[PDB]
């Protein structure tokens, strides 16, 4: 058996290689085995490329290769070579499953070749049908470990898709090979419509994953050719809402509409499509088998049609008799808007005889075809952009009565059209603005017009009887027209709006209108408004009179005769005072008065009108300072009525000294307050401030006992950082020189009084000479002749005082000061003496005799001790009044308290300030002359009982901390890394003299800005007066300090490179440079046109034409090349060469932003002058146009936003970018405008109150979906909406299973965080926000989503209730007292959202979920499904229901008892919930079932008892009862079949007993006393109860029944006998045996059958011809893997409960498993097991049956069980059937929805790439 012939053999057949080989094969074949030998394998694979193409030596060679990569390659090239001559494959396939068991990879390389070639055709080349069944199994064990990688399973799928191959590519979808992978812009379905593919190739892509945005691709390329079956398939996923019966096509660009197209999306009855793909299912589940081994051991004629906006040059394609010419005829919504039609065919407008919303605007019609009007039932006929002709003339031949809403919008018309009276006599919303009307009118004889309109026409007047025939107007509204005077309207008018005409008086014809409501007349020019007793009308609500020229507000008349009256408008008038009568219009709620420049006062009777919510106060001047950081105009309300309570003069003033380093003002201080004693022989340097105060009763007429407080500011230059923030513009300063160094001294102290204009521009000032004593008198000289009026405050006095002992000029000092302080008059106001309420006095008494009872340690005080004082004493202040109290007290000098919510020190209240002023300036003065260790100015925390901690919780929070005070005067010497002249941005800032706190507050506010370029933070070296941040040579800024030559004023130069991060730098540090200099020094900023405007900080901008070396860079003034923005570009008076602007100054061309938002103004394709493109928003702002040849919505702005606050709105909106919100395109100048996405369905409140119809249950998920989804992300970018109406959810889609639906605009929260309706809309206000008492939070936004889910709801049932009644509107909501959704309104109960609801309508903040978990309860696919739950009355138990389908108008479910062990039927109604009791039988009974009789128009209702007593009893009459024969035994199922076996309709009726005899009755003999059986089948035993029966699927075998018996299932036909015997117990796969030896509980039948039995964890699945189980699907290995983490306690409960308590089968998609425990279960009976569980809603599902009911058919429902153990002690649990009614197509929506989310989260990835780049 050894010798060695191996080698001789092996290398004798490589030589003789000719035609040796057949022998030499078969030698080493037969020797591979003996000695089990070990050089060959290359010969032998050499063999085969040198002499191919024999089959007797390639079986062999195949034979031998089971015994380097080329091996792949010659394999399926012989395979391929030998497709199918003979079972040659089976020794290949047999070698590949050898190799690859062996080495994995190496499959992956056989893929790499050509495997699909030959395994497709051998999976696809009719194998099935050919009886090789070992064959086949030996393929798909290979393929299994093929598919084994899932990329391997892509670019399988990815080259089977190549070559259509519909059997195998579903074969591969079934094995997972995700449909949308292979390049996202040239995807699966691109390509598969490009190469010409078969329908049901394109079918299985569609159905399985495939991402909306290539289906959409596809589709365009599908229209590039022509393709009839693919784009019906394409349509049929894009674009077709059957649970609304719809037709979605909107936004796609189709160029023409063919009717061989739409044809099969019409739905068809004869569509039934056979089961042909099962081939594609069996070798999944052969696939799937083999790979688990491999794992384990080892009539609803659609109505809406929407064609918007597919650019249909033409329409008539649809006219024509074709293949839909049918079902059009049942429209009834019909859009057409949009597109770019002309002349609506003749045919068609008779073709479809029920359309009743036709509009086709926008599109460029030139004629109203007046045959549009003779459909049969027509209404809301809308032609609205069209460019009809001159006259519309209606033929008088048509007598259309129907027509309600005939808008003609912005048409060229020149007349109303004629013959409308002789045609729409119904009419109602006759619409005619924008139009060209210029003659005057008809007398227009319409009966039952309810709604005009002719705004924006050109109006001469109208005919005196133009409204004398139309007793029913309502609502005439012509804006904007020429009118003079109204012709006698009719006595119905409710709303008349007139605004922007030419009147002088309002006419009389308005006055006497007996029912008017509003009347708005704004942009008139009228002078007298009458009286409140000349309007003759009970109800005014709304009276705008805005921009008229009204001199008086008569009031004084009647005021109580508009006691309703709500809004009041009368800005931009000539008002000069309000009457005190306005405190009786008690319902008054926006009242506007603004603009109005000579008010001056308001009455103290306005604090009367509680319920004003907003009174804007813009360009108007008061007696007291508003918008602190309160007086949100209704605090403002609390002040005038705590003033109309005791109001008193409030004498209490300010008076800041201010000096430098030496002068007399402690010792002229301590002169003026005659104070004498000065204890202190000699007193030193002030420190801080040193706040005195000092009563002067003026002994004179006036009494007033004034008390101005001193306070003495620090000389020396070390305090200098601090003094801005105690120099309020409510004062009278003084200043003092030390006359000493006269006319040298004056000069310095120059900066000084230039503080004071920079601080408070309109404050006095008072020069104080300080020496006489010591020794140059001419100093009044320079004072006149330098420092007076030059850029320096309001000089009004100068003195010469001694200020060391009282003298004649000390005294003339003291009455100047006086004088000047009695006579200070800002705004001619006469601050001395302003009246305060006496509740701010008694306040300050308080604290003023507090302020000798606080601990000198610490004398703060704390907010509880604060109210703890209010309550000792009789204050009548409340929570709202302090906020304004303190601060008005602060405004005195009495506390002061710093209600920042970043110095989070709020609570803490500082009286006695002249402690913390002293303490603040500790710091400042403390030296460390040990060891300079760290460099001048830097430091850590070195120093008492937790006081140090407050003390820098103050200072750093005071910008303190590092001490930028003496810090480093002399700048450190800085390079900048170029310096080229060309590769740098400057700008300046030349003003007279740096303002005090000015570097301190300026390096700390550049400095903490860390995350600059977005966190990498730079190295900075900075000394008192500059910065230099640097990353890179790439990004770099110095904002340095300077002085240049000649040049006594002061610069601040800015350098930054130009690159691209440069821009960026540099308009990040000229925002934070100029928003500083407007909130702190006005006065600078301030252009003084009394002298010119010098504006004191001239921000030149430096630029220079010669590239380096430019020996000089040219200036240039900020403003003036602001004008130059009509061009891009700068050039000198030499135009050859130019700059771009660009490059010189990328902050004010919005440059500085992410490029990608660069406005593009040549692909801009939009007009600004025509108000039809204002489309968007009645008279907003916000337009449509076109821009890069998409449809785009700008947003025009007004002249109120300037242009540094619309780049800090840009900087927020530009990197959010999340799939549900409103995303930014571009953004530019020329306009100062804004483009976003164009949201085609417009907001959401108008779709919810004039088109309820759309918001179909599962639209209004989608949408509160998206809106849950926008606000989760905000909320996790930390930004809070604020605001959230269903004003400002924008729509997309009405398309339910779309990707993007809602979009919430994020415009709101950039106008609101820009310049700080910040409290939110009155409805949609969350309670903590209309108190405003409290900061807000997150929870507030929750409570407005809270809203927006009831209003969606109720489809806008509050909003339309409030605007008629809104002070409740508001109120009722503001605590959750918000009513019941389903009694108040009708709507589906949907309950599972009314207890999100009422989780998010929770009062107490913190309570309410977050937004993550609110939009992670609204991800679950079963609130979308459950429809109503029925807790049934308490403690009742049943365990029997039947439904009721014959009358499906509105239906009862029929339920039994299980409570008492006699029989009682327990009715149920659904449409009214009420459960009622009837004991109808002596023992329990335990079924139910219905038959209906088609004759006599009756439904006897049968039930089966455990006593066998079968009763029967009728529909209506609960009397008419006949029990029929007594039965045996215990009767266990009743059913209703259809058996029609007679040539007629016929049914019977089957008694389940629990022995098996089936007593069979017929339809129609239930009426007579016991009933005769007809074929009485005893089945079963007594030992073997008969328990289930069931039904056919299909009509086409007869209706053959089965029904299970003991534990054999058995079944029956129309020959009623026994047809198999089933038996199940005789089970060969026994894992357990009760499981299956136990009596049967459950039936279904299918193409297999599903059966359980009673608790078995397990269902089987037989097969009904071979009798097999061909199926074991266990309960808990699906519970078991979901009860993993979640249940800990379930490692407790081995022995589970749990088990299959029924089935229910639904049609063909999915079967419901119901369990005996508290869960339910999902399964795709087709491919996958678990599609899901859902448990949590119950805790036994006991009964399960499917049903219809008022036409909302095939509906679930579900009884189950809830127990409580409330006394489960006393072995008893509380028992509550809920009753559930889920919506039987959950198995869809639950991988529909999953697959939503999934399309969104990779878009809520992609999106935030281009935040990235
Ligand atoms: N991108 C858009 N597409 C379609 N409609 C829009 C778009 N943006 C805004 N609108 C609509 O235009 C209307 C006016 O917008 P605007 O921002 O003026 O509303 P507003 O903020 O309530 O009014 P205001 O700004 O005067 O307070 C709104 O009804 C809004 O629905
Ligand atoms: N001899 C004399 N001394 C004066 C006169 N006016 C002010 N002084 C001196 O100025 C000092 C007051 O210091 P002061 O300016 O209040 O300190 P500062 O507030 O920190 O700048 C006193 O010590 C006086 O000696 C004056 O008219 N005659």
């Amino acid at each position: 058996n050894d010798i060695h012939k191996l080698v001789l053999a092996a290398l004798n057949r490589f030589i003789g290689n000719p035609g040796i080989q057949k022998c030499g094969l078969k030698v080493i074949s037969s020797i591979v085995h003996f000695p089990d030998a070990l050089g060959a394998m290359d010969s032998v694979l050499h063999t085969l490329q040198m002499y191919p193409d024999d089959q007797e030596i390639q079986c062999l060679g195949l034979s031998l290769i089971g015994y380097g990569h080329l091996l792949a390659k010659i394999l399926v090239s012989s395979l391929y070579r030998f497709k199918d001559v003979a079972e040659i494959q089976t020794k290949g396939f047999q070698t590949i499953l050898a190799i690859l068991k062996l080495s994995a990879s190496f499959s992956k390389l056989l893929v790499h070749h050509s495997f699909d070639l030959v395994i497709f055709h051998q999976m696809s080349s009719n194998i099935m049908e050919q009886k090789d069944q070992q064959f086949l199994n030996l393929c798909c064990k290979c393929f299994a470990k093929v598919a084994m990688d899932d990329y391997l399973k892509n670019v399988m799928l990815e080259r089977a898709c190549d070559q259509n191959n519909s059997i195998m590519v579903e074969c591969l979808l079934l094995l997972g090979a995700d449909a949308n992978q292979a390049k996202e812009g040239s995807s699966l379905i691109c390509q598969v419509c490009e190469k010409e593919s078969s329908p049901k190739l394109v079918e299985l892509l569609l159905n399985s994953g495939s991402r909306e945005q290539d289906v959409r691709k596809a589709l365009t390329i599908s229209i590039g050719k022509g393709d009839s079956q693919i784009i019906s398939l394409l349509l049929r996923r894009l674009a077709l809402d059957v649970a609304n019966n719809s037709i979605c096509l909107g936004g796609f660009c189709i160029g023409k509409v063919e009717p061989s197209w739409l044809g099969p999306l019409f739905p068809d009855k004869t569509s039934n499509l056979r089961k042909q793909t099962n081939i594609a299912s069996t070798l999944a589940r052969m696939v799937i088998r083999y790979q688990m081994k491999s794992a384990v051991e080892e009539r609803e004629y659609i109505t809406s049609l929407d064609l918007s906006a597919n650019e249909l040059r033409d329409i008539d394609a649809l006219s024509q008799k074709c293949c839909i010419s049918v079902h059009l005829e049942h429209l009834e919504k019909l859009e057409l808007h949009q597109n770019a039609l002309t002349s609506f065919p003749q045919q068609l407008c008779e073709t479809l005889k029920s359309l009743t919303h036709l509009d086709l605007h926008s599109n460029k019609f030139t004629s109203f075809p007046s045959y549009l009007l003779k459909m049969s039932c027509i209404a809301n006929l809308d032609v609205s952009r069209n460019d009809i002709g001159p006259s519309v003339v209606l033929d008088p031949t048509v007598k259309c009565p129907t027509l309600k809403q005939f808008n003609l919008s912005y048409n060229q018309l020149s007349f109303v059209p004629e013959n409308l009276t002789d045609v729409v006599e119904k009419l109602e919303q006759l619409i005619l603005e924008g139009n060209k009307i210029s003659g005057i009118c008809s007398p227009l004889r319409l009966k039952e017009l309810k709604i005009l309109n002719l705004s924006k026409n050109h109006i001469s007047s109208l005919s005196e009887n133009f409204l004398e025939a139309c007793p029913k107007v309502e609502s005439f509204s012509a804006r904007m027209n020429f009118l003079a005077a109204m012709p006698f309207l009719p006595p119905s008018m409710t709303i008349l709006k007139l605004s922007q005409n030419k009147f002088s008086c309002i006419p009389e014809a308005i006055l006497n209108l007996p029912h008017l409501r509003s009347l708005d007349m704004s942009s008139n020019d009228i002078q007298y408004l009458p009286g409140p007793a000349h309007w003759k009308s009970l109800n005014l609500r709304e009276l705008l009179f805005s921009h008229n020229q009204i001199s008086i507000l008569d009031l004084s008349e009647k005021a109580y005769l508009w006691s309703r009256v709500e809004k009041l408008h009368l800005s931009h008038n000539k008002l000069k005072e309000i009457p005190p009568e306005i405190g009786c219009l008690e319902n008054l709620t926006s009242l506007d008065v603004s603009y109005n420049l000579e008010l001056r006062s308001f009455p103290n009777e306005m604090g009367k009108l509680s319920k004003i919510w907003d009174l804007p106060l813009d360009e108007l001047h008061l007696n007291f300072d508003f918008k602190h950081i309160g007086c949100k105009a209704k605090d403002i309300i609390r002040f005038l009525q705590q003033r109309l309570k005791k109001a008193v003069p409030y004498n209490r003033m300010k008076l800041m000294i201010v000096g430098n380093t030496g002068s007399g003002k402690t010792t002229l201080l301590q002169q003026l307050m005659k104070t004498k004693k000065s204890d202190l022989g000699m007193q030193s340097a002030t420190v801080g401030i040193d706040v005195k105060d000092w009563p002067i009763q003026i002994r004179d007429k006036r009494k007033r006992d004034l008390v101005l407080n001193v306070w003495d500011f620090a000389g020396r230059e070390e305090f200098y950082s601090t003094h801005p923030h105690f120099m309020t513009q409510r004062a009278l300063y003084l200043a003092v020189y030390d006359l000493s160094k006269g006319q040298a001294e004056v000069d310095a102290m120059k900066p000084w009084l230039f503080n004071i204009k920079a601080r408070a521009s309109s404050s006095p000032v008072i020069l104080v000479g300080t020496h006489l004593d010591v020794s140059k008198a001419c100093m009044s000289k320079i004072t006149k002749e330098l420092l007076n009026k030059r850029g320096f405050p309001a000089i009004r006095d100068y003195h010469f005082v001694n200020a060391t002992e009282e003298s004649d000029a000390l005294a003339k000092l003291r009455k100047t000061i006086i004088n000047e302080s009695l006579n200070f008059k800002i705004r001619d106001q006469l601050v001395v003496g302003q009246l305060i309420p006496d509740c701010y006095v008694e306040l300050e008494k308080i604290i003023l005799s507090e302020r000798k009872n606080v601990p000198i340690e610490f004398p703060v005080i704390d907010r509880k001790r604060l109210l703890q004082l209010v309550r000792e004493n009789q204050l009548q202040l409340d929570e709202n009044e302090l906020p304004h109290a303190v601060h008005f007290l602060n405004e005195s000098g009495v506390l002061l308290h710093f209600q920042d919510p970043a110095l989070q020190l709020s609570d803490l209240y500082f009286v006695e300030p002249k402690w913390l002023c002293k303490i603040m300036a500790q710091i400042l003065t403390v030296k460390v002359e040990g060891c300079p260790k760290h460099p001048k100015g830097i430091i850590s925390r070195r120093d008492p009982k937790n006081y140090m901690t407050q003390y820098f919780k103050l200072l750093e929070k005071f910008q303190i901390a590092l001490v930028p005070s003496s810090l480093s005067d002399h700048r450190p010497v800085i390079e900048l890394p170029h310096c080229e002249n060309s590769e740098i941005i400057i700008r300046l800032y030349e003003m007279p003299y740096f303002p005090m706190g000015f570097w301190s507050r300026l390096i700390n506010r550049l400095l903490e800005i860390s995350p600059y370029m977005l966190a990498l933070r730079p190295n900075r070296m900075y000394w008192r007066q500059g910065i230099y941040l640097n990353w890179s040579p790439e990004a770099y800024c110095l904002v340095g300090s300077e002085v240049l030559d000649n040049h006594p004023e002061s610069f601040l130069k800015i350098t930054v490179p130009s690159c691209r991060k440069g821009c960026i730098l540099l308009g990040q540090v000229v925002d934070h440079i100029d928003s500083l200099m407007e909130e702190w020094f006005p006065g600078l900023l301030e252009i003084d046109i009394c002298g010119e405007g010098e504006t004191l900080l001239k921000k030149w901008a430096l630029y220079s034409f010669n590239d380096g070396e430019e020996h000089q860079k040219i200036l240039l003034d900020d403003l003036m090349k602001k004008a130059e923005e009509g061009d891009l570009l700068v050039n000198p008076d030499q135009p050859r060469l130019t700059i771009p602007i660009s490059q010189i100054a990328p902050d004010l061309i919005l440059a500085d932003l992410p490029r990608n938002i660069m406005l593009n103004n040549d692909e801009l394709e939009f007009e600004q002058a025509p108000e039809f493109l204002l489309g968007d928003g009645s008279f907003g702002s916000v337009y449509r146009a076109a821009y890069e040849g998409e449809e785009v919505a700008v947003k025009i702005f007004n002249k109120h936003t300037s242009l540094r606050l619309l780049r800090q709105e840009l900087v927020v909106l530009c990197h959010l970018h999340h799939p549900s919100l409103i995303s930014l395109l571009a953004a530019g100048i020329r306009p100062r405008m804004l483009v976003m996405e164009l949201a085609s369905k417009g907001s959401l409140d108008r779709l919810l109150q004039q088109d309820k119809a759309s918001l179909t249950r599962t639209l209004q998920h989608r949408i509160a979906l998206h809106v849950a989804d926008g606000l989760r992300y905000l909320h996790s970018a930390m930004i809070i909406y604020r605001d959230l109406k269903p004003h400002n959810v924008l729509l997309f889609t009405l398309y339910p299973n779309a990707a993007i639906i809602a979009k919430i605009a994020d415009y709101g929260i950039a106008q609101y965080c820009c310049r700080m309706t910040s409290e939110g809309t009155p409805g949609f206000r969350a309670p903590e926000v209309a108190r405003g008492n409290v900061i807000y939070n997150q929870q507030a936004d929750v409570y407005s989503f809270g809203l927006l889910l009831y209003d969606i709801l109720t489809t806008g049932g509050r909003i339309v209730e409030g605007l008629k009644f809104p002070n409740e509107f508001d109120e009722l909501e503001i605590q959750g007292k918000l009513p019941d959704p389903v009694k108040e309104y009708g709507c589906a109960p949907w309950p599972m959202v009314e207890k999100l609801i009422k989780q998010c309508l929770k009062e107490n903040p913190q309570e309410r979920p977050t937004s993550a978990q609110v939009f992670d309860i609204l991800n679950s696919a079963e609130l979308v499904c459950l429809t109503r739950r029925i807790l049934l009355p308490k403690n009742v138990i049943v365990e029997c229901m039947v439904a009721t389908h014959h009358n499906s108008r509105n239906a009862s479910i029929w339920l039994g008892c299980g409570h008492t062990d006699r029989g009682q039927l327990s009715f149920l109604d659904l449409n009214t919930e009420g459960y009622t009791s009837e004991e109808v039988a002596d023992s329990r009974i335990l079924c139910l079932a219905l038959v209906h009789l088609p004759v006599e128009k009756e439904s006897w209702i049968v039930s089966g008892t455990q006593s066998g007593t079968l009763l029967v009893i009728n529909t209506e009459d609960g009397k008419k009862r006949h029990t029929l024969e007594k039965m045996t035994d215990s009767v266990t199922c009743l059913y209703c079949n259809s058996f029609s076996k007679q040539s007629k309709q016929k049914n019977f009726l089957l008694v389940g007993t629990a022995d098996g005899k089936l007593a069979i009755f017929e339809d129609k003999t239930v009426k007579l006393k016991g009933a005769a059986p007809l074929k009485i089948l005893n089945i079963g035993n007594v030992s073997t109860p008969l328990m289930c029966l069931s039904e056919s699927t299909n009509s086409t075998e007869r209706n053959v029944m089965w029904g299970g018996c003991g534990t054999k299932i058995f079944s029956f036909s129309n020959d009623f006998t026994i047809q198999k015997l089933i038996e199940t117990r005789t089970s060969q796969l026994f894992s357990y045996a009760a499981f299956s030896d136990s009596n049967i509980i459950t039936v279904v039948v299918d193409t297999a059958l599903y059966i359980a039995k009673q608790n078995s964890p397990v269902v089987e699945v037989w097969d009904k011809k071979t009798e097999k189980l061909c199926g074991l699907i266990d309960c808990v290995h699906f519970l078991r893997e979901v009860t993993v983490k979640e249940n800990k306690e379930s490692k407790h409960k081995m022995s589970y409960s749990g088990r299959v308590k029924t089935l229910c089968l639904q049609k063909n998609t999915a079967l419901w498993i119901g369990t005996g425990g508290g869960h339910i279960l999902l399964l795709d009976l087709s491919t996958r097991r678990l599609i899901r569980v859902i448990y949590n809603f119950c805790n036994s599902v006991r009964v399960m049956m499917t049903a219809q009911l008022g036409s909302l058919k095939n509906v679930m429902l579900v009884l189950g069980y809830n127990r409580k153990n409330t006394e489960g002690t006393q072995k008893q649990k509380e028992i509550q059937s809920c009753l559930t009614v889920w919506d039987i197509n959950l198995p869809h929506e639950v991988q529909n929805l999953e697959k939503h989310i999934e399309v969104r989260k990779e878009l809520a990835e992609k999106m935030r790439r281009t935040s990235v780049e």
